[PDB]
């Protein structure tokens, strides 16, 4: 099964998905986690350049889709047929609410785009970390980091609407203490898990 | 203005390209060579992970069509504002033949994402080297070089069929001598400059 976490930037995906790696392991199943960009040796190259280089905004789309790609065929579709729990820090609403929503590229060739990358395949639960910008960014703060409020602004508004227009999409107030929101998202999990 | 080279390998798109690049240079155009994928910084490490790596095929049109849109938008349009002839070994026909034709990916995907990688950018003129693969690869044989003749008839066959529905494809005969080639290629050159 595919358990896909979507967000902003300072939403805690990577602990939220980090801890349900934990505790999904502990209870017996068979668990991956990747992250995305990256998660493939060749998936981490391209996340470099995404991260270090002047990109403008439909090849940063074209090379986002390439990793995606290659996390999909290389890992993706076999843990899932060998009945593998896989775990995603970002997916497919990510890059609808980044490059569609924050950067202006067109909605429907993105999802085109995306379904090509995935060849078709869709999570089973997709959790939206929804989180204000503002405590987002006090957040990523913590750790010497700065993002784009005006930026961030539009994608947060892109994830909500993705949540009510898409399907299997549970929004998640992540604005919480840690624990409280891994409870939360334990009980959205409840209704495909355990 | 925009020259595309499409073909498949060993019909001699290089040579020919940078014989266009040196008589246009002579005759006082503003001249751009750039292949593909590569041309600009971002793009040859792409190269480089393209040349090495095992890639599906889905992973490797992404991978090309980012290097396009990279030099696309660093360079390609750029260069056409201020008036330079922009020649390109390998482009959008290129994708479509291997991605789609050989390898068997959607062609009318393919065709849209070259248009969202190209901004709708086309080539005032594309020149097809077509070729017998027979003869690209006795060519290709005397350089230690070695491709798929099963792989090869069909993207040659995907070439022709997209030259007869394509705007703007002139079918070069490439089995000729480079001289003769050329003559060829500046016959083809005359309705546009």
């Amino acid at each position: 099964m595919l358990i896909a976490f979507e967000g902003i930037d300072g939403s805690g995906k990577t602990t939220q998905a980090k801890k349900l790696y934990e505790y999904l392991k502990q209870k017996g199943y068979f668990v991956s986690l990747y992250r995305e960009p990256g998660g493939t040796k060749v998936g981490e190259v391209l996340r470099e350049i995404l991260l270090t280089e002047e990109l403008d905004e439909r090849t940063e789309l074209l090379l986002f889709e390439a990793s995606r790609s290659k996390l999909i065929e290389e890992k993706i579709i076999p843990d899932l047929k060998r009945d593998k729990v896989v775990i995603l820090d970002r997916f497919v609403l990510s890059t609808i609410a980044y490059q569609g929503y924050g950067k202006g590229l067109d909605v429907e060739f993105i999802k085109n785009l995306n379904e090509f990358a995935t060849r078709g395949v869709k999570p089973d639960i997709t959790l939206l970390l929804d989180i204000p910008v503002d405590i987002a960014l006090r957040r990523l703060k913590e750790k010497n980091r700065f993002e784009n409020k005006e930026f961030l602004e539009k994608v947060r508004k892109g994830f909500l609407e993705l949540a009510k227009e898409e399907e299997n999409v549970v929004v998640i107030d992540a604005s919480g203490e840690e624990e409280e929101v891994f409870k939360e998202i334990l009980r959205a999990l409840s209704g495909v898990l355990r």
